[PDB]
């Protein structure tokens, strides 16, 4: 039995981080390209996490498995169309995966990712068959789904271009920017490249979103808004650190991205400590209950929803509260955007 068995939205997710072990599995055999583990559940134990690691370390796991997609269209897409399913499946009537085009590419790209050989895999391309998928997933599954593109904190000369991506696909599938990586990289959120990139954004419409707060301080999350202009910030626990903030972003109905279970296989949580997202709860802010990595975190969106349920207190009422209010923080159009509140609105009755 579900903790809530009704339409959810989620904005906090990530493609290359919600991959199927089966396809993993298909492709490493299919490339001839190693793989950690030689069957989807051996496979599944070795790519996932049972306990609290860091930030650093939970990175990690993406060496596993990306060599494999990366470099592959067929792969890059086929990822894209079944993360819809997956999604249909868990009640989302509304999802917007990130992902990082430069990471998935083989082509065009400095830092050559994953010690790939030169293909014709350009960035640009991975996000034109991300699009493919997603749409095809849409059309097939029934559920709205858009993407954002992952600027990546230790490759701000990334950044300009993925600027450029986000406004050539503008609503065709990509509606905002990220900045995802590891946070522990003192000063990472002002080198100039993801700086410029965010100032662009605000300057052209685009819409912006930045991790923050998750393992880092509170003056992160500040460089995000007061620099970086996010609109939401992704994970944000730390944020009530500095209650001036906190309040402050409170007052401004800044939207949070939290993701429960994530925060505790990172060590972003310190499960001594009543999550930040209860005192959320409390205070009535604007938030959302998201998966973030349910491949390598072995889990669901109700894996979310229960453990707020069980632990922390939630009720049905809060959960519709929640993803109403992550409908309204949405990246979408106002049509749209109305749409999809009907939608909720309908089916929350
Ligand atoms: O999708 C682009 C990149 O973001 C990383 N990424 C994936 N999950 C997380 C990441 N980034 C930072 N914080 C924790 C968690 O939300 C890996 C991936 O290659
Ligand atoms: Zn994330």
């Amino acid at each position: 039995t579900p903790a809530f068995n009704k339409p959810k939205v989620e904005l906090h997710v990530h493609l290359d981080g919600a991959i199927k072990p089966e396809t993993i599995l298909y492709f490493g055999k299919k490339r001839g390209i190693a793989l950690p583990a030689d069957t989807v559940e051996e496979l599944r134990n070795i790519i996932g996490m049972d306990k609290p690691l860091s930030l650093p370390g939970f990175l990690a796991k993406f060496d596993y498995y990306m060599p494999v997609i990366a470099g592959c269209r067929e792969a890059i897409k086929r990822i894209a169309y079944e993360f819809v399913e997956m999604k249909a499946k868990e009640g989302v009537v509304y999802v917007e995966v990130r992902y990082s085009p430069h990471l998935l590419a083989n082509s065009k790209v400095d830092p050559m990712p994953w010690n790939q050989t030169e293909g014709d895999v350009t960035p640009d391309d991975v996000v034109d068959l991300v699009n493919q998928g997603l749409q095809e997933g849409e059309q097939a599954f029934g559920i709205k789904v858009r993407s954002i593109l992952c600027c990546m904190r230790h490759q701000p000369s990334w950044s300009l271009e993925v600027l450029e991506l986000c406004k050539k696909y503008n609503q065709k599938t990509v509606v905002a920017m990220d900045l995802a990586g590891d946070e522990t990289i003192e000063g990472s959120s002002l080198f100039p490249g993801h700086v410029e990139a965010y100032e662009g954004a605000v300057k052209n419409g685009i819409h912006r979103t930045v991790h923050a707060g998750e393992v880092g301080s509170p003056e992160v999350v500040r460089e995000a808004v007061d620099i970086l202009k996010t609109e939401r910030v992704g994970h944000g626990y730390h944020t009530i650190e500095d209650e001036a903030l906190y309040n402050r972003l409170l007052k401004e109905n800044m939207h949070f991205e939290v993701c429960p279970w994530s925060s505790y296989l990172t060590g972003a949580w310190d499960p001594k400590t009543t999550h930040a997202v209860v005192r959320f709860k409390n205070d009535k802010a604007n938030y959302s209950l998201n998966t973030d990595d349910p491949l390598i975190f072995k889990s669901t969106l109700d894996t979310d929803y229960q453990m707020t349920k069980k632990d922390m207190g939630f009720t049905e009422e809060e959960f519709k509260r929640l993803n109403i209010n992550a409908a309204k923080s949405s990246f979408l159009p106002e049509e749209e955007k109305k749409e999809l509140l009907e939608r909720l609105y309908r089916e929350y009755q």
